[PDB]
């Protein structure tokens, strides 16, 4: 690769922690990464709003990552454990 482009943003991580059936919060592939389809329970996402947008999980690169490669990391992540992920926010400044 080559680029020569700047352009930023300060990205929201948020903690999840993996209850027994894989978090109690489900996924869609999205035109844009993986979102959030459905929360099924709030303390197993606190802070999780929907259809929000996944981009890193435990600091893995997964914006590009298929479905398949973010259900299997998240497969890979402990039971009962917390798990850290950050979600697409903040395009700019304005009250707020």
């Amino acid at each position: 690769g080559s680029s020569g482009s700047s352009g930023q943003a300060e990205l929201m991580t948020l903690t999840i922690v993996k209850g027994a059936q894989g978090f109690g919060f489900t996924i869609a592939d999205s035109p844009t990464g993986q979102r959030v389809k459905q929360i099924l329970d709030i303390q197993g996402c606190p802070g999780l709003c929907e259809g929000d947008l996944i981009v890193e999980i435990n600091q893995q690169n997964v914006q590009n990552l298929s479905h398949t490669e973010v259900v299997d990391i998240l497969k890979d992540c402990p039971i009962g454990s917390e798990t850290s992920l950050i979600i697409h926010r903040g395009s700019g400044p304005s009250s707020g």
